[PDB]
């Protein structure tokens, strides 16, 4: 069989794609776990996330297809299929509607700038990446619930092991250990004095409320810490670089700073963030995908990388039209599992561009394009570092 992931670096689009869309859905092994067909149209990718037909759990016997040794188990929202994952997801679901989430904006460019501030007294050229990317999205999430700035460290080593393909059953069973214990603290302490974070909202509906019990109270706060922030980070230096390579820079959006939603949109429907591919679903019935019968137990997998790039939802796909302003790229993905923190990230990368056009119009690059340090066979697609200079 075809092997998956395919061969790319950077924020490459590899050239396969362009086969495989005029062709009927099509099997590939993977490096773990069983095979599984590869969804790569807009709208296959599309009923693979959210078609009740497709369910997030391998209830029979599956060897889940993956990249990472050990496989992706645990008591969070990817591990649940509704009406349980809605049931445990609405326990956060009031902290990420548009409502809640625009009441940050003003805090989200507060600690924006404050990155910066620290980024400029380092002199030209400095590192977008340790100075803004990395900071800012962990600072964000860390103080919704509750965490103080000195232990930002600590739940950036937990993200990276989960994200890590060489991590095996081992490893996570360290950092679930380590994990379980350091939020084990901060149950006892907001059961000694309450706080108006959001873990205390998490303590108040497992000890007042009866809506959830302890591990699910422990694995919502694991999913947001580490779904969290790492993938904000390495879109802001993946936006920033995609801007930074054009001739003209940020200058557009510094002449019409109310395109930069716009351009935000298009970048997550651009950059390629996945190197791997994120949960599989599984047919819960025999059903019809692209010319093909996939076969109850058979797993999908939904690549959100082609599905923005369908040469028939999208026009000159490969083309960066910061005003294209299409069709809902499924970036932030669909159905169930959609983003919860779809809102929160539209406002980290919206500010961050508009702090970068009004303070640095004249950024550009700090080292010559073709000795970025892009990451290579990772997860996800970024930079080790993003020299910039102004
Ligand atoms: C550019 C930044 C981000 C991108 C590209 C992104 C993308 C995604 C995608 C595509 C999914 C669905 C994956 C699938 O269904 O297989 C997802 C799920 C999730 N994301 Fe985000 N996300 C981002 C930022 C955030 C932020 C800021 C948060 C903060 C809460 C967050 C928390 C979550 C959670 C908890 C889930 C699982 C939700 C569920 O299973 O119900 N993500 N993310
Ligand atoms: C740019 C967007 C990214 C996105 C960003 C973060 C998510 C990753 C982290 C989310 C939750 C999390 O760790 N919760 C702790 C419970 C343990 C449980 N046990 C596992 O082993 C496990 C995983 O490995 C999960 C991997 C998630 C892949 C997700 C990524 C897919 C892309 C679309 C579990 O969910």
């Amino acid at each position: 069989l075809l092997t998956f992931p395919f061969a790319s670096t950077g924020l490459e689009f590899p050239p396969v794609y362009h086969e495989l869309y005029q062709q009927r859905l099509t099997k590939v092994r993977l490096p773990y776990g069983d095979d599984a067909y590869l969804a790569i149209r807009y709208a296959d990718v599309k009923t693979v996330l959210s078609d009740s037909r497709f369910s997030i759990v391998a209830s029979l016997g599956q060897d889940q297809p993956r990249t990472r040794a050990g496989a992706r188990v645990g008591n969070g929202l990817f591990s649940l299929d509704p009406p349980q994952h809605s049931r445990l997801r609405s326990v956060l679901g009031r902290d990420f509607t548009p409502r809640r989430v625009e009441k940050l904006r003003e805090r989200v460019r507060e600690l924006t700038d404050q990155c910066l501030d620290r980024m400029e007294a380092a002199g030209s050229p400095a590192d977008l990446v340790a100075h803004l990317a990395v900071p800012m999205p962990t600072a964000v999430v860390c103080e919704m619930m509750g965490v103080p700035e000195p232990d930002h460290h600590l739940f950036w080593g937990w993200a990276e092991t989960i994200l890590s393909n060489d991590t095996t059953p081992d490893d996570l069973i360290r950092r679930y250990q380590e994990f379980t214990a350091y939020m084990g603290a901060m149950v006892e302490e907001r059961r000694a004095r309450p706080t108006d974070d959001m873990f205390g909202m998490l303590v108040r509906a497992c000890d007042e409320e009866g809506r959830i019990t302890e591990i699910e109270m422990h694995a919502l706060a694991s999913d947001l810490l580490s779904a969290g922030f790492v993938s904000t980070a390495h879109q802001i230096a993946n936006f920033t670089a995609m801007l930074l390579a054009r001739p003209e820079r940020l200058q557009p959006l510094v002449d019409k700073p109310e395109q930069i939603p716009a351009a935000v949109e298009e970048l997550m429907r651009h950059v390629p963030i996945l190197s791997g591919f994120s949960f599989p679903r599984y047919a819960t019935e025999d059903l019809e995908m692209s010319g093909v019968t996939v076969r109850r137990g058979e797993a999908v997998i939904p690549v959100i990388a082609a599905a923005n790039r369908d040469p028939d939802v999208y026009p000159d796909a490969g083309r960066l039209d910061l005003e294209r302003n299409g069709l809902p790229h499924l970036g932030f993905g669909q159905g169930p599992h959609f983003c919860i923190g779809a809102h929160l990230a539209r406002v980290e990368l919206q500010v961050v561009l508009e702090a970068l056009t009004e303070r640095f119009p004249d950024l550009r690059f700090g080292i010559p394009e073709n000795a970025l340090k892009w990451k290579r066979g990772h997860f996800m697609n970024g930079l080790h570092e993003l020299p910039v200079a102004w």
